[PDB]
């Protein structure tokens, strides 16, 4: 049996949802690793709960010994600044998925027997450290791609180099694709913010 990872993010734009799911196929292609992701889920949480699929996704996870890695991002902020009532609610284009996770997830932030779980990254080209909720606090933070050997690590249970491995320029070209957006167009996240 391959090892098996669920990933959690907030679906801030199209150009960032694709980065997900390069992301998801890196690790598919390059590290062999089975992913659940909602994109590839669609029709299962459409017909169970969101909540329905959310806490069955971390059921399987943790009784299976395996990793939920928490993609942050601009998204991830401003959903947790919400969900702490000290910022509007956000009302994305491509969404709430984001948010269904942190309130499933959210108790074990104070047991850490579960902190081993939880793997807490952000793409360090087009997101920054203060995107992390600090929900997460004492966790580790793994700046990506710089990072990833660490990721690497606890995905494996174990204890631009990625650009050579099979879906690794993909992934690159992806980020870089994001970033030029960002810069060209520095509201990105506003615009996508529905009322």
């Amino acid at each position: 049996k391959p090892r098996k990872v669920w990933i959690i993010y907030s679906a801030d734009h199209p150009l960032y949802v694709d980065v997900v799911l390069k992301f998801a196929q890196f690790l598919l292609t390059a590290c062999g690793t089975e992913v659940a992701l909602d994109l590839l889920e669609e029709q299962a949480i459409s017909e169970a709960g969101v909540m329905t699929w959310v806490g069955r996704q971390k059921q399987e996870m943790v009784e299976s010994n395996s990793k939920i890695i928490v993609l942050c991002s601009r998204g991830t902020r401003a959903k947790w600044q919400a969900l702490l009532g000290r910022g509007a609610p956000v009302r994305l284009r491509c969404d709430d998925l984001f948010t269904a996770a942190m309130n499933m997830i959210l108790p074990d932030f104070k047991r850490p027997a579960c902190f081993g779980t939880y793997v807490v990254c952000y793409f360090s080209e087009v997101s920054c450290d203060g995107d992390v909720p600090d929900l997460f606090g004492a966790a580790p933070r793994y700046p990506l791609m710089d990072r990833f050997e660490e990721v690497y690590f606890r995905i494996q249970d174990l204890e631009d180099n990625y650009l050579r491995s099979p879906g690794g320029r993909q992934l690159r070209a992806a980020l870089d694709r994001f970033r030029d957006w960002q810069v060209r167009c520095p509201d990105w996240f506003e615009c996508e913010n529905l009322y």
